[PDB]
């Protein structure tokens, strides 16, 4: 389904993004493990196999990021699926409490760290759909984004320019053949949900019970597909209805 697709992967060393690069090689693609965190990256890389390639660096610096889509392209000739999954947040608390220093860091990852892999990659990406080769970006949002609950308003902002930035590249790049999706998942059980900190948590959600990578990965196996090959500008909501 997947097969013949390369998916670089931020934030794949551990939690949602590990769960994705497992379930997309599973599926067939070649996965480009890029993670600030090198031995999440290579243990995960390893666990996987000869599919996957891991590589340490920080995608909130330009250098970095110029370096990792460079391997990427060396190692696997070309990026089909760009997952934006890298992401930081902070400790619950009032909002007025962050101080700049915090605030820039969390703003560097999920916001300018977005925007330079995609940015990067998106003259591939034109190069690639001019040959008729559909690409995708997906990006990992959050339900906090548009459905905030109180002490996380920094954290949940960054989310909603990342939902914002999914419609406003998807109608600018669907004439491209590049789609551009967003996942809004709830609270799930990776090693950052003590950061965002059970049952008080398992409660809120009316399916009754947290989410896990596995649920996640299928959906972004589906939404990077070409079974979803007309859908694109959406967030799709994983989250066991906590949205509603
Ligand atoms: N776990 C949860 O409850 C929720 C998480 N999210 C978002 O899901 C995405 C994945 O998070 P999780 O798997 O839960 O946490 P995680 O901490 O297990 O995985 C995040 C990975 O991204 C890497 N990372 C952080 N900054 C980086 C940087 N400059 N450069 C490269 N890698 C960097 C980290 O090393 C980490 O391995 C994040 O964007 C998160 O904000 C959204 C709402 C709920």
């Amino acid at each position: 389904s997947l097969e013949g697709k390369v998916a670089l992967i931020t934030g794949a060393g551990s939690g949602f993004g590990e769960g994705m690069a497992k379930r997309f090689a599973k599926g067939g693609a070649k996965v480009v493990i890029v993670d600030r965190d090198k031995a999440g990256a290579e243990r995960v890389a390893g666990e996987i196999g000869d599919a996957a390639l891991a590589v340490a660096a920080d995608i909130s610096k330009e250098a970095d990021v110029d370096a990792a889509v460079e391997a990427a392209l060396s190692k696997f000739g070309k990026v089909d699926i760009l997952v934006n999954n890298a992401g930081i947040g902070h400790k619950p608390q009032n909002a007025e409490l962050v101080e700049p220093e915090e605030f820039d860091r969390i703003v560097g990852v999920n916001v300018r760290g977005v925007y330079l892999m995609t940015r990067k990659l998106i003259p591939h990406f034109k190069e690639n759909g001019a040959k008729g080769q559909e690409c995708v970006i997906l990006n990992v949002a959050s339900t906090g984004a548009g459905r905030p609950r109180p002490n996380l308003a920094w954290y949940n902002a960054t989310k909603g320019w990342v939902v914002s930035v999914t419609k406003a590249l998807a109608i600018e790049l669907a004439p491209a053949k590049i789609r551009v999706v967003a996942l809004n998942p709830v609270a799930g059980e990776t090693p950052l949900l003590t950061t965002f900190m059970r049952k008080k948590f398992r409660d809120s959600i009316p399916m009754g019970r947290l989410l896990k990578p596995d649920d996640l990965a299928e959906a972004a196996a589906f939404l990077c597909s070409p079974q979803a090959s007309m859908i694109t500008g959406v967030a799709l909501d994983v989250d066991g209805g906590r949205s509603i």
